[PDB]
């Protein structure tokens, strides 16, 4: 066990290994209860929150638990990773404080388009890399369902990594019709429909659809993709769903080159294939990655998959203590990554 110490920032108590040091908070709570710090063993800078009322409820401490899994399991370039996670409890009986420590990034995509339009080169590299750690997390059976720029994380580099700050930038405008409204039938492509609004917006500098409510969202998605046809209208098991829709005066889709104006082909018509309203035939990010588009970084001997995740404990209904104590377990069982560097 290491030495600890401890400080008050900004309304709370942090008690943290004297590893890390300078502890600044960023963000004005925008990312959390979060402190850059230096940490003394790499000599890097890092981010380190600490989770608020991680076991408040049941629900907090099942949230937790969760993203403590989910931490622990990412192993990939373009997903962000646990470098450390810790408490100052030395017992079960103390446990009441979580930390977890990430790589400090250096900006979001929110402020790098609201700075400039990207460059076709820069559109190819990022979006490159967001299919790269979506095929990843893909593969391991796990869903975002919340992609947006303010949830892509770019350093000076162009080196990105995708993760979930959590609850400007509306979640909305970037989700997938099909959980705007039934939340029934989705699939792993609801993130690809994210990809396809971003990858947008980054080309032309302006929220593809910036929709006021959920009915005005349907609505500026339908203009662009049309509305459905009798195939996917087959599909939608909702009546409610499918009456609103065929409700509405029936509308051509648009060509994309047309709206997209200027743009490379080559990017126009992989936004076909994001941006379809039918799931089944949106293409998955393992096809994205082997796209003319991105025909300069495609490497597919370097484009992992994921060790698989048991995602099992979803599915449980446990006591506070009980979620708090498996949280607990994944603290102890935690092995840092390697230094190497
Ligand atoms: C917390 C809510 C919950 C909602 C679901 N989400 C999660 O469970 C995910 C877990 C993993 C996910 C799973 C899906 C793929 C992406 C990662 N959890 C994180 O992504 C997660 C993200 C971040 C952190 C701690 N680090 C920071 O806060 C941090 C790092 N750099 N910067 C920075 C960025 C730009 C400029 C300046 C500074 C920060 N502010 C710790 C967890």
């Amino acid at each position: 066990r290491p030495t600890f110490y401890r400080q008050e920032l900004n309304k709370t108590i942090w008690e943290v290994p004297e590893r890390y040091q300078n502890l600044s908070p960023v963000g004005s709570g925008a990312y959390g209860s979060v402190c850059a710090a230096f940490d003394t063993k790499t000599g890097h800078r890092v981010a380190v929150k600490k989770l608020s009322r991680p076991f408040q409820s049941i629900i907090h401490a099942k949230r937790t638990y969760r993203e403590l899994r989910l931490l622990k399991h990412m192993k990939h370039e373009n997903v962000i990773g646990l470098l450390d996670v810790f408490t100052p409890a030395r017992s079960l009986e103390e446990f009441n404080d979580v930390y977890l420590v990430t790589h400090l990034m250096g900006a979001d995509l929110n402020n790098i388009v609201k700075c400039q339009k990207l460059t076709d080169d820069h559109v190819q590299f990022l979006i490159y890399q967001i299919l790269r750690g979506l095929k990843y997390i893909h593969s391991a059976d796990i869903i975002h369902r919340d992609l947006k720029p303010s949830n892509l994380a770019v350093n000076e580099d162009c080196e990105l990594k995708i993760l979930d700050f959590g609850l400007y930038v509306a979640t909305r405008w970037y989700r997938a019709p099909e959980i705007m409204l039934n939340w029934m039938h989705y699939n792993q492509t609801v993130d690809i429909w994210s990809v396809g609004c971003i990858m947008a917006e980054l080309l032309t500098g302006r929220t593809l659809f910036p929709g006021t409510d959920h009915i005005d969202q349907l609505k500026l998605i339908l203009r662009l993709v049309g509305t459905p046809g009798a195939e996917l209208l087959k599909k939608i098991s909702s009546e409610s769903a499918r009456n609103y829709i065929q409700s509405l005066a029936q509308m051509p889709k648009m060509n994309f080159a047309n709206v997209f104006i200027g743009a490379n082909p080559l990017a126009v018509d992989l936004l076909e294939k994001m941006l379809v309203l039918d799931s089944d035939k949106r293409i998955t990010a393992a096809q994205a990655l082997a796209h003319a588009y991105f025909a300069q970084y495609h490497d597919p001997d370097d484009e992992p998959v994921a060790d698989p995740y048991d995602q099992s404990f979803e599915s449980r209904d446990l006591l506070i203590d009980e979620w708090k104590s498996l949280t607990y377990d994944e603290v102890i069982s935690f092995v840092p990554p390697p230094l190497d560097q």
